[PDB]
């Protein structure tokens, strides 16, 4: 079966799907080589993934590939439910995902997921890989391998592993060359923002704009809020990435500091509790606090909650929260994932890479069953490199080869 | 009465207007002072404007001023329908005005405007104004003054002077500093990009954009694809903007030459056929093209449409032209200003100034009625300057003032 | 005859000049024409500019057009040795100029310049004018008109007329479309980091740099001060240039709040003792100050003497200044224009712009003789607009035109 | 003995030595550490690197460690007389070192250098090391390791690995995060425009400025050439860099495309002969072309000298040579680094934290002298990590640090 908002939807999501496709050609050339091949032929497989058009795109291939695949949403808000009913409609792929459902159903659906006995798992922050090792000891005879596709999904993995319970292959999706210098940098750089006004409406010129983490994603965000107007600050807990901040114009400073100072704050860190009741209470009247890190808990909103008097929602995707004092906080997106929650997360152009990525790795896995140590494996330098090779022949762009000469001058020391 | 699409929109409206309102407190301190010496008592007004949350604040703020108002669509593509019924059922403000509306029901809601007889017009664009000049002669009896938003606007009410028929008052709102300085250039800057966007999802980072034009809007709209990622052309008729733009770091060049590589084309000239038949016949496959000048005819849409095989429906405010060869052209928002036609327009925070500066003209007309003489006046330099002090003030920014003596070195020439 | 550090140096200065000279295409076209036309046959002139490289190209097409000129130093850290010793052992155009020259030679020097009784005078800052029209009644009968190079010069001018003794044309060249928009933004932006960085060899990244005006000059300084990585402070005393600073994404803030934080001070704003001492005595331990405006007075380096127990030369074009607490202020080039102290003024790509409209605005002070009225004059439109559309051509960039379709469009209201 | 120009010139470069130990606090403290603890007590040491006022402050820090260094000219362009006059007459250092030695002279410097015998080589290319594996077998029994500062000295390092001749440590400073991070990137971003001004005078707004390579130098090189105005092109032989150089707005082509609209060439490849006789016969008239990877052989000089029918010097630092044709090109620095050839090399904010890894990459050597496995070493983390800890506190910048819970939770993965 399937678990969907609206079935009816799937005209639409259909219409969607083959709009996003046009900046999808990488994986538009696996999925025509997998309908060849048939890599999956016998092989079921779960991905836990934001539901949108370009993961309908990544399912589509897998189809072709002979999967017999079932998704779920990584994220109550993610859910694009036209893009759900094409799957279900149109290509007969279970879909268990409603857009806002509540956390009993995507508890529900992880279970169902689990029923389907993947032999391979698409994850999005490793969700269902440890339900599956806390809860399922009794099926890891059938999995052959998993894949991971975030940054906060390879910090568990690495948990698990020195824990001593990764006993099967994971494929190390985000720190693919191809997928997190692209996809976390440019990607949540441009969707970020891209949430935060289809929320607000505001003006990003003349704001101040607090950054928290300076990695891939941060980067991005700074760098297109800096692009927009911005002035931005930076908060860290690593030297390097702070001495870069500052190098690239924008102050560094603790978050005690800067919560005085931003209007606007985004958590792009991957650890919890970054925006505190202690920061709060010091805020500007009306300032809007948001998350683009993979899981909510960036931001303490559980505190919020019993801080404030008063809860409203003035507009889509935005909520004002009333202090005791009367000072407001404005939380976007109930602090989940701000680009996925108030629009619709990366553009295409990025996801090409990253679901090329998911692709051949789970072919990767299958051709290579029975050979791969357990523990986390990185994507093979040879696949890293092809994917960008036809990324930069569908961008249009043309560069230079190395002549006989110039490689020999390479191997020459003396 | 009125005419919208649904009145029972009317509590969505008022929660999306109070929300615009938190950025305009320069419209707000007028609105109080206007409520208390009600200098619009016993004038009838005709406002022909976008109809979104910021035009609502200057409606509001009218009507707290004794104005006995109406208010009509200046574009179909712009009107939001929760703030039309908001002003009708909260406000008794009679709106015409429905998303959407054919030409023929705009025409009607024009003569409609004009048997309100207004003794005080604001227009976007001057077409209720040259309607007025050119139907009602025996009306100009009426006319207190008028005024006039946009560059485009001022254009033709200058044609009208040098005609000999401008026989009143013309405020030239769009050029006071606090106008276009900000409005058409930081606002276009980020809701341009914001419509293309919301109705693409398209990557800006590697683009080619190609903007023509590069006055106040078009560095604006250059000034944000560059801090996106994109690389930026611009087209010119004037050496002065081309040299700018050249030592702003974008390359320069015929529109024909930029035709054969822009991935996305923006014109924002105020001119027309910008945008022609012989450039969109050398295109890149899929290239994009939309205008945010305050009328569609910056392109060639007509030619378009005869060159093309095929017109499809590709997603929301977005058609997509397939000529004879079978390579695609995008169009969005069948090219009407992309930023409010896909998008909600310039946030608020810039329409604050642009509306204190229509709410001050008006005042400024009625204050001075029978004293003007007919043709185009300039916003008072105390008006505008008071605009900024006020909104820098609003923004939380202290400057610094000259002391005495810096004031007499000033004046000091031995 | 003269006053040069030494004539050896000609072949040096000629070779210079000859460098420069290839980005003054404009000039160059204008010396061909002028010694064809000979326009200032018979006509003495004074020149107080910068005695540069490129004030040299426009002492040689002022020759060229028959001038009986004479050049004297605008400021005794700017002259360039090896330019005067070309100027007159290969032009023998008389040179009043030494680099380093005290305040008493400088006064001599102008005293020369004035008994050259000069019909007209190109000045740098009004100094030689307000000698004239305070020392010289007698002489007023020669002036056919004077040009100003600056807007400190322009702001004297200003007080000259509205002092009642402006009684002559003046030829405002700063306010030029083709001069202020590229020389004092552009061109001050790079130069006055060059001098900085030829100062001190300091890292700009990182930084944070506090620039006093976000007039034209301001603003490149900025812009070229973030392009280089740094964190930007600007300081104004009005609210519609201050406003631009913070959609430009800048901070906005009074100087003593930004005496606190700043590494690098920039003054750009034509105004006395915009550095006090007050700041100096909150300053950061090694802060550097410097000036790019016309006059050294915006820091007062007097009072900073007085607090400092100990002045060290630690290099080249750079001061120490030790405050009894132990902690230093940096001063660059003694307070004077770092671009023209530390290192060699503007690019001659836009001194050909602003030195075309010195030649053509003598050209046409010389042929409207006796039909000028007493007052500023601004350049004409037609000849702003030529300098630009050669400079475009010369920089091989191609515009479009309007055709007479698009003509017609423009005249057309109804 | 020693081998320099001028040993009067010693008091000079004593003042520049100080002023550039400013921003050089990291190095202090380790010179201070090393004065205490005597660690290079009885080695003998080899230095080849650039002769400049940072390089002189890595020595000073040496020499207070108690080693007998000796310093030889990394390339003849780079060395500041005045340094080695210093570090020879203050501290007695032999130094051999001229700036516009011959090769001839450069040759016998290595040769005296290796006569030293010594026991760690501090070099940058690799050009002391290889001489010494190549020619003086019989000395390795001196060696406790070597280290190496710049990108083109790795590759050559791996060569000689994969030759199976390394058989000694060597340190691999250029790879360290706080090495090539911030010295590559920021430092040749801002002092390859600097040397690229100083030689040429020339306003880079509006120019076109090709970057030959997308690495760590060629990303800083391009984003100060966007950030002063420049319209740039990159080349690359890899698609990763390159995808990255079109996300961040330039445009990527190959050079046979460049070489038609380059106005500056900036080669910072690492590879042989990047430009090329079928490059320069395509470029404008007046085409500038520079280096600033190691070598001067990215530029095909040798082919431009037997082309070209005249070469003349033009300024200081700048040639022009002359086609058959009649068209010119100009190179800045004979092809050699432009950044030390042209101006003074990286700010010593930068070379502050390369240094420091020079100086603890000789301490582990000595502390780990017969513990070492011969081959490539890369810089130990907790050194790494530490140089940025300390420099990040020396810039004043103060930044977070995790939560006991905040660890409990990344240590987690139920
Ligand atoms: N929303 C999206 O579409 C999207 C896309 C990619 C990744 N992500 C998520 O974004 C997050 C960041 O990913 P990344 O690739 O940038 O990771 P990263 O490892 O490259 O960078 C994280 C950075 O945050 C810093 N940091 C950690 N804790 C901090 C704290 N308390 N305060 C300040 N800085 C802190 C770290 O020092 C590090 O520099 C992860 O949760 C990842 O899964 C989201
Ligand atoms: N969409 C919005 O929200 C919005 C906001 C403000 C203004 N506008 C409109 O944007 C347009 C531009 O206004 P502006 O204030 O920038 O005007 P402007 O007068 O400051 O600039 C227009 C520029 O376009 C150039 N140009 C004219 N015809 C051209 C052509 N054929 N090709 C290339 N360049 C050409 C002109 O030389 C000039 O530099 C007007 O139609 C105005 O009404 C729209
Ligand atoms: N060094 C150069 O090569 C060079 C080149 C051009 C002009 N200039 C000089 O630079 C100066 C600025 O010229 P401009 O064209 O930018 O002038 P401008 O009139 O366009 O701008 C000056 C700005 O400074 C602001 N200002 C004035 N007093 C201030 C104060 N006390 N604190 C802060 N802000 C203050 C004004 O509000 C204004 O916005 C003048 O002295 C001019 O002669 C120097
Ligand atoms: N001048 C300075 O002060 C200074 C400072 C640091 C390093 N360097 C030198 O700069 C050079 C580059 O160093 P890096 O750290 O950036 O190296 P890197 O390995 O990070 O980058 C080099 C880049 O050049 C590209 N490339 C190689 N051959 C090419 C070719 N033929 N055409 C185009 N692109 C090509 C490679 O793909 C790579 O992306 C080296 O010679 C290094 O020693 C100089
Ligand atoms: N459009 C999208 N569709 C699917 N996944 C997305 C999209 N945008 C972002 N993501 C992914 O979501 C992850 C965070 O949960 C990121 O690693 C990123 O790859
Ligand atoms: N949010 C908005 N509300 C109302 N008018 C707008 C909005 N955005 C842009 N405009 C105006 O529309 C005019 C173009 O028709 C511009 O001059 C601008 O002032
Ligand atoms: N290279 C230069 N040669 C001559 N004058 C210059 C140069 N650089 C700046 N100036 C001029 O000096 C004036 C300031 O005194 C500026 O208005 C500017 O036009
Ligand atoms: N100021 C400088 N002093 C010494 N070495 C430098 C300087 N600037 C750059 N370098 C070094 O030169 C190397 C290239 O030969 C780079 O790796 C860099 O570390
Ligand atoms: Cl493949
Ligand atoms: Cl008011
Ligand atoms: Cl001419
Ligand atoms: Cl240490
Ligand atoms: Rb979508
Ligand atoms: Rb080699
Ligand atoms: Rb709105
Ligand atoms: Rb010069
Ligand atoms: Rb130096
Ligand atoms: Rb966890």
């Amino acid at each position: 079966k399937y678990d969907i908002k609206d079935i009816s939807l799937a005209p639409q999501g259909r219409q969607e799907i083959e709009w996003a496709a046009r900046e999808m050609p990488v994986l538009k050339q696996i999925r025509e080589r997998f309908a060849q091949e048939k890599p999956f032929a016998g092989i079921r497989l779960v991905a836990c993934c934001h539901v949108t058009t370009e993961t309908a795109n990544l399912a589509i291939a897998l189809h072709a590939g002979g999967a017999d695949s079932l998704l779920i949403a990584s994220n109550p808000l993610s859910t694009q439910d036209d893009v759900a009913a094409c799957l279900v409609a149109d290509y007969g792929i279970p879909v268990y995902a409603i857009k806002g459902e509540d956390n009993e159903t995507y508890h529900r659906h992880v279970q169902i997921a689990l029923d389907h006995r993947p032999n391979i798992i698409i994850d999005d922050g490793s969700d269902v890989v440890a339900t599956l090792v806390q809860e399922r000891q009794h099926q890891l005879s059938d999995i052959i391998g998993t894949t991971e596709e975030t940054t906060t999904g390879i910090v568990r993995l690495r948990a698990m592993f020195n824990d001593g319970v990764l006993t099967f292959p994971a494929m190390n999706v985000n720190d693919a060359d191809t997928k997190h210098f692209y996809d976390n940098r440019y990607g949540t750089g441009q969707s970020t923002l891209d949430g935060i006004i289809r929320a607000t409406n505001i003006l990003l010129a003349g704001k101040t704009i607090v950054v928290a983490g300076y990695g891939w994603c941060g980067k991005g965000v700074a760098m297109r809020a800096k692009g927009m107007g911005a002035d931005v600050i930076v908060t860290e807990i690593s030297p390097v990435p702070a001495i870069e901040a500052a190098m690239d114009g924008f102050r560094v400073m603790p978050m005690a500091e800067a919560a005085h100072q931003g209007d606007i704050f985004i958590t792009v860190t991957g650890n919890k509790h970054v925006i505190r009741p202690e920061h709060f209470a010091v805020m500007k009247d009306g300032a809007i606090v948001c998350n683009s890190g993979h899981f909510d808990i960036e931001i303490d909103l559980k505190s919020l909650k019993e801080q404030a008097k008063e809860v409203k929602e003035v507009r889509n995707f935005t909520e004002q929260y009333i202090l005791p004092n009367g000072k407001s906080i404005i939380v976007i997106g109930e602090g989940r994932l701000v680009n996925l929650a108030a629009a619709t997360g990366h553009p295409s152009a990025v996801m090409d890479m990253s679901f090329a990525n998911q692709a051949l790795a789970c072919e990767h896995l299958v051709k290579n069953k029975g050979q791969l140590e357990p523990g986390m494996h990185s994507i093979p330098v040879e696949v890293d490199q092809e994917i960008a090779r036809l990324k930069l022949q569908a961008m249009g762009i043309a560069i230079d080869s190395l002549t006989p000469e110039q490689v020999e001058y390479i191997n020459s020391w003396a």
